[PDB]
């Protein structure tokens, strides 16, 4: 289920983080604009970039922490606030977060693994509602 | 579902509040110790006590608001905080609340209405979880 999924992703965090983030960037090309050093690079080129692996891993590490702290897939208000006031997110709207989770859910469904995709869909929706109440447009 | 259940209970609150609270007290006789004037009385006698109906209704008026304010059966941290800080609850532990929901879920399953008993069970567990986080033993 949801808790096992967190253990699965953490077990090979580097791999899952890179593949899911690329799935996100290629599904929503407009999103790459927020990350100027990823522009004009193929998937393999990015997988070779030290900063790419490190950053994506850090993004997913925090996502897993938030997911582990949640109750019945509902994130803590404090975690939502933390994501909203991070300077790196100053610019962002809930729309950007919805797209990430759509790509994440689609990735899980398309993989071979037995992820609890329904819970992740729920988690993403609840997280987006939480960002909204936290003041994100 | 859960949201419709809130509307159903609100539509005949006094009746539902008394029957469920009576179900609670009769399943757990020991819990009546927290309510001084309820010992040694039959159900019909309690229902004729103005104080019994007035307080049970107020208890359910608030319970429905907490449920209404919840996201995915997960109550707001602030509502959990209010329940723990209420002076009338200074001597309670999460066990008392757990028993109340066991009785409430049993009541719904035994009735003939189409209540979403599974959701109320989840709500009860998540609320107990929230009470513990708010400092309740
Ligand atoms: C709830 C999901 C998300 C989490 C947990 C998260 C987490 C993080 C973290 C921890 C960092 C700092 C990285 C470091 O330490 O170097 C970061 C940076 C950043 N995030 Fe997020 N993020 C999320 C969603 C998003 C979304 C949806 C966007 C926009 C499509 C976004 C855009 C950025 C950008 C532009 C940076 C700075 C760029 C960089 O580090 O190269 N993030 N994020
Ligand atoms: C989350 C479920 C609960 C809610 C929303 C709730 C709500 C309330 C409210 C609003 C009052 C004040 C009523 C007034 O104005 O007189 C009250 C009083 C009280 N509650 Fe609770 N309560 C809950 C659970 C419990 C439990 C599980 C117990 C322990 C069996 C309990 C014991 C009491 C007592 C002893 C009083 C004061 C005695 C009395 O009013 O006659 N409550 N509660």
């Amino acid at each position: 289920g949801f808790k096992q999924d967190i253990a699965t992703i953490r077990g090979d965090l580097r791999t899952y983080a890179q593949d899911i983030f690329l799935a996100f960037l290629n599904k929503y090309p407009d999103e790459r604009r927020y990350f100027k050093n990823y522009v004009g690079k193929s998937d393999q080129e990015l997988k070779s970039m030290a900063k790419f692996g490190d950053h994506t891993e850090k993004v997913f590490n925090l996502m897993m922490e938030v997911a582990d702290r949640a109750t019945d897939c509902v994130p803590l208000a404090s975690d939502a606030n933390t994501l909203v006031q991070m300077k790196q997110h100053s610019s962002l709207t809930t729309g950007n977060f919805e797209k990430l989770f759509v790509a994440l859910v689609e990735y899980m469904r398309a993989s071979g693994q037995s992820f609890d995709s329904q819970s992740w869909d729920r988690f993403g929706k609840n997280l987006v509602s939480a960002l909204s109440s936290a003041g994100m447009k």
